[PDB]
């Protein structure tokens, strides 16, 4: 396999499927990245991430970096054998949860910069390295938005110049930039430009989910996504919610990360195709019926939601196992649905299938 | 396979290894019980306990009484199929839970009797039944322990006839009694001949690991095992560390069950040949080596020390999962080689090696 391909197999409007060869593996899309915060899928053994069908997984800069230590994992053998997951990793670049000078920033639980960043993400050993980036809050005005994006954007370049300047990494990984801008798009246009200016193996749509809600998120992607480049992965993160998800890959967007199946997991909540379930809730408390009555998963091969409902409310950790495995594998089963859609050129039809019943 | 059968295939002094034979499976002793307080072993799958070779595991019927209710699992279709665990279960009684009237007692989060303890043993649909006792505190005077004990040869009597009475218990299900008299040679005996008189399955050496100490608990059950009928299981209520182990199965016992493998594993206590490590601390921080560098199990294959120590000291459930995973399987490896060495007539040179290793 190569560093990295990106190949398009099939279209249907502006949503899209393929794959991403990379050296640790083939990454198919559209495609849901479960988040490993502190080198952990939290509740999953890296094998049962895998089972679910996920191809890539997220790992968090600013965490890892603060605990255990980015150099102690470089120490210990990078971040792939650390954590004991082989396949591609995506490390997020820190702007987030950062969110000051133009040469980056100092906080209390350390220093992040452009530089520093992607040598952390160096020493993690990533597979997806992202660009460090300013993230203006939402709302924005104009002028914040267009000093933020510009910041950016400088910060891209020396992004790049660094991972580049790096030979084990530029041969053996990928980068990728962040448009910003806001949800103003004129500046959504100069972000786009002076990306593919640079040039990068990818492109995120940074900036939304930051409470704009989603019919202005989707506003946004409508005119931002086609500024990107066509022949390059389309990455929207932080999002999102299933119906977020299908809309976006109506929108151009290929690539996905959210908290929400594990976290929701661990509080009680379950992703079903009705709609999501509160198995806390009594009224599951004598239910047979597996969380999801047409999922796959090995949760619901075995298990009623009465025994979860226990689980959840006696705090047993074997709950939070059993929801985060179910919700990771309604996602992966939920991409491959949207994947087998498009190829299909019946996307189109699914997207309104999946809203009817998921809102019923 | 029949109700019941209890086989020993060879002996070593006091110490014997062989098999019981029960409807659900087969039980090779001496036997470990992992302990499911609630429906679940702690962290870990029913699939990845039976992967460590545990044969049974234990509920506690005080526990599943209060939460989720022991009707509502008999209405759920028993213990097995609520939490997927389809080999044998023992059952306590709940009289250490409990540790009040001849008839029972009533408390506050209910009622336990006799009666009510086979009662819900079998809503449970447990296959070995534990008579319902009296368990009198450490330090007892004699006047205390002979009062408790009498009243729990009694209530051992109330026990047997109400398991007889259902119909559906008896056929299926094997019953244990309770031997107690706290220290006292005289009690134990006229405890042990009390029970021998009423028959039961199995004998349980009640009353011990309740402060008085390693060298007072064997001194007891050098009097107390040998009172026991030769040819039924002899199992020690609530014990214990490895060492623990060891003299007990030196001493004619045959099933153990304790908490300390799921617990201490949680709060970050391993166990290996060498002895206890506490992984939080900080000689473990880089420390690439397994948990112990002979155990067999999963974990021990796949992740370092240093690895488990970041997960334990940052609170993730991937920390409890792994080392509760190695606990009970390093627990039953130890099972195990008592079980080789005493079919082998070496089992004083496994006790020996053992203790000088562990204790180096
Ligand atoms: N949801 C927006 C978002 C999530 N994570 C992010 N990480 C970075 N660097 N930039 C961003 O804009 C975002
Ligand atoms: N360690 C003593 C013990 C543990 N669990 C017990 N359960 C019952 N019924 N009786 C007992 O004596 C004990
Ligand atoms: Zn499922
Ligand atoms: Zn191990």
């Amino acid at each position: 396999r190569p560093r990295f391909s990106f190949s398009i197999a099939a279209r249907e409007g502006k949503a899209r499927t393929g794959t991403i060869e990379m050296k640790r593996g083939v990454i198919r899309t559209p495609a849901f990245m479960p988040v490993g915060t502190a080198a952990t899928v939290k509740a999953l053994k890296p094998e049962t991430v895998r089972a679910t069908g996920a191809d890539i997984i997220l790992g968090n800069t600013y965490h890892l970096m603060l605990r255990p230590g980015a150099e102690r994992i470089a120490k210990l053998g990078g971040l792939h054998s650390f954590m004991g997951w082989d396949r591609p990793i995506l490390t997020d670049s820190g702007g987030f949860q950062v969110m000051q000078s133009e040469e980056g920033v100092t906080f209390k639980s350390h220093m992040l910069s452009p530089e520093r960043s992607i040598e952390i993400q160096h020493l993690l050993g990533s597979d997806i390295v992202m660009a460090f980036d300013e993230v203006t809050p939402y709302p924005a005005t104009p002028s914040r938005a267009a000093s933020s994006m510009e910041r950016s954007m400088r910060w891209a370049k020396r992004s790049r110049d660094a991972f580049d300047s790096r030979k084990e990494q530029a041969e053996n990984a990928a980068l990728f930039g962040i448009q910003q801008g806001s949800v103003f798009e004129n500046l959504r246009q100069q972000s786009a430009d002076a990306l593919a200016e640079i040039g990068f193996d990818g492109y995120a749509v940074g900036g939304l989910s930051g409470g704009e809600g989603q019919d202005e998120m989707f506003r946004v992607l409508d005119f931002s996504v086609p500024m990107l480049p066509d022949d390059k992965p389309h990455y929207l993160m932080g999002v999102g919610k299933p119906d977020d998800i299908v809309g976006a890959v109506e929108r151009g967007i290929d690539m996905f990360d959210c908290v929400l199946p594990t976290r929701s997991g661990r509080n009680g909540q379950a992703f079903t195709w009705d709609g999501p379930i509160n198995i806390r809730n009594a009224r599951f408390s004598e239910d047979l019926k597996p969380l999801d009555s047409e999922c796959h998963c090995a949760v619901c091969q075995k298990w009623s939601r009465a025994y979860i409902h226990h689980l959840i409310r006696a705090g047993e950790i074997l709950g939070a196992m059993l929801m985060t495995e179910h919700n990771i594998a309604f996602y992966q089963q939920l991409m491959q649905k949207i994947r087998d859609s498009i190829s299909e050129g019946r996307f189109s039809q699914f997207a309104q299938d999946f809203r009817a019943r998921y809102f019923a």
